[PDB]
């Protein structure tokens, strides 16, 4: 037990089911804190990691929800306060992605990948802020981000530039919050061994290539990522706002310029 | 005048009927450029600047448009290239901004400053990057951004994410189109002198505090800017791409950390 | 007990008898750790941390030497293996400053500023490496840098510059060393409670007016910078490499566009 | 020519008679600037710059100096004013840089790169920088930096630190002397076509693996960097300070995330 001022702390998570959003809930598990897990699309995965989370010595309920859409989010936080009691650290992670060239990139997916990737992470900061501002409390607010926020991604110009706003959301809110006490932080993680990835991993040529831009050699693993969110929430990150951690085994140092 | 190159060269300009906008409109117009101006509502400052492009010794046109809306960007190209024949730069200079606790910022609100800010200048460079790659033309995007791609604003979380997501867009552009010859920028304007600013700066002490924001001690000028999205344009930047360039007289430098 | 992982790790802190590395010294005697504390002036210091950090639940010794003085930094390290069995952690924390109009900066005095707090820490993590590298070791290298590799800092431009090179050293050293699982990064600390300080905040004006640039609205405890040390040097940080992690109450966030 | 107000302006180039320094020189006398060329040891390539200057159409001396003794950088700038009268333009240009595996890297070594590139550059900065505080001149510096102040160096820790220590050199007195109207700038050149780096770019596969990193897909000419010394050193930047700006085809833009 690492953090034991995480204890019985109530974190949301949106995208919580799979990948990076599942290995920070089952973490936060592992801290004894009450885990609430958002998913969209798919509860019999949701309900395998509520599973995981209560294995892992927390408690933990699912909740479905679109977080493009408001009622969605303001509906999360609400549940959170109503099946736990408070809201403590609020997690955006949920996000989309899909190559094209920019030149042909359609205005609909521009404004998915957009809407879900970073007007989802303001509303879900927005509603978990104003709970903290009207209540008192020195509450936390991880959004999850991306090596992407500063490595420029053609045929992803979307999703950069999701990441990029997100970077300056997240250090204005920090700023304008800080005073209260409230702290917001990005975390960045380059190439994570996740379900979205997990097409392009399979082929040895195409995971050898992802390797071969990863300075430390290796794909992510989840449980990495869980652990500088674990870090970020705790109070030992008590003097920590506004920042973005990059954990991405060195990819944001420029891959090319390897010795 | 100054850059021989851009004689004759086409420009759409988005809000380039006042401030920022016009100022560009007028500095193109004195190389000799063939201006387009892009206007929201306001028909008389666009006549307006109209002239002065002509008077400064360009030729220029003007076309109404919503930058939140797809076909009016679609149509504002399509103009350009119908009237002038081609496209060579295009500036997304429209932007809209206003104050709000964040935690009680509305998703319109967010929405709208977003949709103007960022999405348009998406659409614009979008529509831009796709007649230069279909037409082999080398051609020029200049996005404004702000400091605020950097600065964090608190009561402008819109506003600075907008410009955040712009900066990484820019960056992204860039790097992509680069083998084709497409350059990609932003300038990044800090407080500047432009109609819209009057009412503040009118108020000596709102003046003062923001002079005080400002290391080399003044509100700059329009046409400090436009001399940016000159050079840019120009094929004396011919090796950059994909940068910020601000504009700032030091305000990205931290204004608080100024000696006593 | 937190970083179960660090417990008898070896971990070398220049200038650890004073401020920010000896509240190092002592967070990582909390770890169980086995703390070498460089000084260069004062024994009788570097004796009062030494037991700190054996009433912490470490072990310590205490070494002598001038970081401007590459013998002194190769004996440093040369003699954390003898006493030690190894080396695991190397903690570059020296440093100085002093204010002058830039325009009448001697080159002496720019010398010194240059050579303690940027050379010195190359010398460190050189020295460390290259037994890392030699031994095989996946070994840990923090340098302590600033708000001020990113804040620029007028009336110490010595200072301003040594911090944007150690950023810049920093990066290179991870991406160079990345592929052996050698991680580097940095600390930047914003204004801390420190002896270097403990003039201007005795100064109830003064004290205010550096507040009133901290967004969080007070000034930095070393332990919460000591915390960010035991982080990174940590398993927990595995894939975290080449960054500088901000301690700073949201210095960096640009205090005067607090609303 | 294009800037007229750089029209004899008294500009001082460290290493100036090769490469990028003699390009600067070059361009600036196409401006009718008064170049003063500092070099190392070849007189003869300083000579061969000086009368370049003059046949493009401007004044220029040559100055023996070496930037790592401070009387020589002292001396620079005694020179240029006592020969023309006073200073403008300082540019801090001269650089060395060698291949080491890090763990490897003398102190000697790491020293020369340091007191060369960094430590240089600041005493030309500050021999400027008090000339024109003490003539209410408002003058203009501009560092010569790197893509490597941004983009980390295996092999050249001492090269990319010296750059990294120039970025926050260059921002720090950018702020320091802004109410000066003393603005202080950094260009970063990307991979550039230098007499220097012939031996490299001479062999196709060295050549090729260069480009490769370079998204616009040619090395840079030594004039594209010499076109933004000229436009940073001329009134036309005047809101601009305290910035880097990159002229490397895209280099810092991650030339690894090209798409296939
Ligand atoms: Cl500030
Ligand atoms: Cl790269």
């Amino acid at each position: 037990h690492m953090y034991t001022d995480l204890k019985d702390k109530v974190v949301v998570i949106t995208g919580g089911s799979t990948g990076l959003g599942r290995a920070m809930a089952v973490r936060f598990g592992q801290e004894e804190a009450k885990v609430v897990i958002n998913y969209y699309n798919n509860e019999e995965e949701a309900l395998d990691a509520k599973k995981e989370v209560e294995e892992a010595g927390g408690q933990a309920i699912i909740v479905q929800g679109d977080v493009t859409k408001e009622e969605d989010v303001v509906n999360l936080v609400q549940t959170a306060i109503k099946e736990f009691g408070t809201l403590d650290v609020m997690i955006n992670n949920a996000g989309v992605e899909n190559p094209v060239p920019s030149h042909e990139l359609s205005l609909d997916n521009w404004n998915k990948v957009i809407d879900t990737n970073l007007t989802g992470a303001f509303l879900g900061s927005r509603e978990a802020i104003k709970y903290f501002v009207e209540n008192d409390i020195k509450g936390n607010v991880i959004n999850m981000s991306s090596v992407h926020e500063m490595i420029p991604w053609p045929l992803f110009v979307h999703y950069a530039a999701s990441k990029g706003g997100m970077k300056l959301m997240t250090e204005t809110l920090a700023l304008e919050y800080a005073p209260k006490g409230i702290r917001v932080n990005n975390i960045g993680p380059g190439a994570m061994n996740t379900p979205i990835n997990a097409e392009k991993f399979a082929d040895p040529v195409q995971r050898a290539d992802v390797e071969s831009m990863i300075p430390m050699g290796y794909i992510g693993k989840p449980e990495e990522v869980a652990a500088v969110a674990a870090f970020l929430a705790s109070s030992q990150a008590s003097y920590v706002t506004g920042i973005t951690l990059f954990a991405d085994g060195g990819m944001t140092k420029y891959p090319s310029f390897q010795a």
